[PDB]
This record gives C-alpha cells, sequence and structure tokens, in this order.
C-alpha cells in the first residue's frame, strides 16, 4: 500500500461507519429501485470507491470527496426528502465534508513537513 491509498482508506472506513444498514456499500441495481438507471447517469458507491482505492485510481483526496458527493448527490436527486436514503445521504455528506474539510486537510499537509 502507498500513503495516500492508506489515507483514503481510512477516510472510507470511517464514512462507512455512518452507514451501518450498508444502503451504500453496493451499487443501486434497478430491480431494488425501479427506474433508477433512467434518472442516475453517474452512480456511485462505497464498494466502488473501495475498489478505486485498491487499483490507486485517486490522484488526490479532493477526486475522491468528488466521488463521495456524486453517490450523496444521487441518492438526494432519486429519492424524496422524507425517505430514508436521502436523510442518511444529507448526514453522510455533511459528516464527510467536515472530516475532509480544507481546515482538516490543511492540518494533515502541515504535519507532512
Ligand atoms: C433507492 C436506493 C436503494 C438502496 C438500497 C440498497 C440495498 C438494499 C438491500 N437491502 O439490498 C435496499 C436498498 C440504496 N440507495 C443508496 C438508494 O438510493
Amino acid at each position: 500500500s502507498t500513503p495516500i491509498q492508506q489515507l483514503l482508506e481510512h477516510f472510507l472506513r470511517q464514512l462507512q461507519r455512518k452507514d451501518p444498514h450498508g444502503f451504500f456499500a453496493f451499487p443501486v441495481t434497478d430491480a431494488i429501485a425501479p427506474g433508477y438507471s433512467m434518472i442516475i447517469k453517474h452512480p456511485m458507491d462505497f464498494g466502488t470507491m473501495k475498489d478505486k482505492i485498491v487499483a490507486n485510481e485517486y490522484k488526490s483526496v479532493t477526486e475522491f470527496k468528488a466521488d463521495f458527493k456524486l453517490m450523496c448527490d444521487n441518492a438526494m436527486t432519486y429519492n424524496r426528502p422524507d425517505t430514508v436514503y436521502y436523510k442518511l445521504a444529507k448526514k453522510i455528506l455533511h459528516a464527510g465534508f467536515k472530516m475532509m474539510s480544507k481546515e482538516r486537510l490543511l492540518a494533515l499537509k502541515r504535519s507532512m513537513s
């Protein structure tokens, strides 16, 4: 493993802890959610993110954050606001962007000196 892969795996593990039922663990299929592919053109999930860390597909934390935001935005686009999926996506997006905030990333960058 590389230092970037270890940092991204840490962020991913802490994010997955916020989803204990594993609603974001695997891609959303049309069988579980009718007409999903008709609405969501750029799907994302924690598993695909985990595969991208392992394959070393992320060049920066910004790219990782963009995939995390895409996953949450997709759930908020497809699901109505009073649903379990929309509420969880909104909660985790907020929590994730605090964890990987510019403030927290600057403190980590300063500790790499
Ligand atoms: C619409 C939607 C459905 C799901 C979902 C994932 C797994 C399962 C299951 N129990 O197998 C059921 C529902 C997840 N997400 C993120 C969504 O937007």
